[PDB]
């Protein structure tokens, strides 16, 4: 267990939700560390909505898609790694759609 270093931070790329009511952020896909990532957590909260505690996900998930959030207003996101020995260091974005106006 000794020589396994944590997971790096996850990835993000902001790719926007055009969706709607969502948006897509990278999720780790290799062994950051010294043994591969174990799961994923996300926590995120909205101006209008609650910190949602968990957002699981798989290992072998190449990015995770949040929905349940506003998106005509602001809102942020935490993510983390958790693999089988220790955590990755949490990243984190903030984003709003919608704020489109005449001009």
């Amino acid at each position: 267990m000794q020589p396994v270093r944590e997971p790096s931070a996850p990835k993000l790329e902001g790719q926007m939700g055009e969706d709607g009511n969502s948006i897509k952020v990278n999720l780790i896909k290799q062994d950051d560390g010294g043994s591969p990532i174990r799961h994923y957590l996300v926590r995120y909260r909205a101006l209008s909505s609650e910190w949602k505690p968990e957002i699981r996900l798989p290992s072998g998930s190449d990015h995770v898609m949040l929905k349940s959030l506003d998106w005509n207003a602001e809102y942020e996101v935490y993510v983390v790694a958790e693999n089988q020995q220790g955590k990755s260091k949490a990243a984190h974005f903030v984003f709003r759609t919608h704020h489109h106006h005449h001009h």
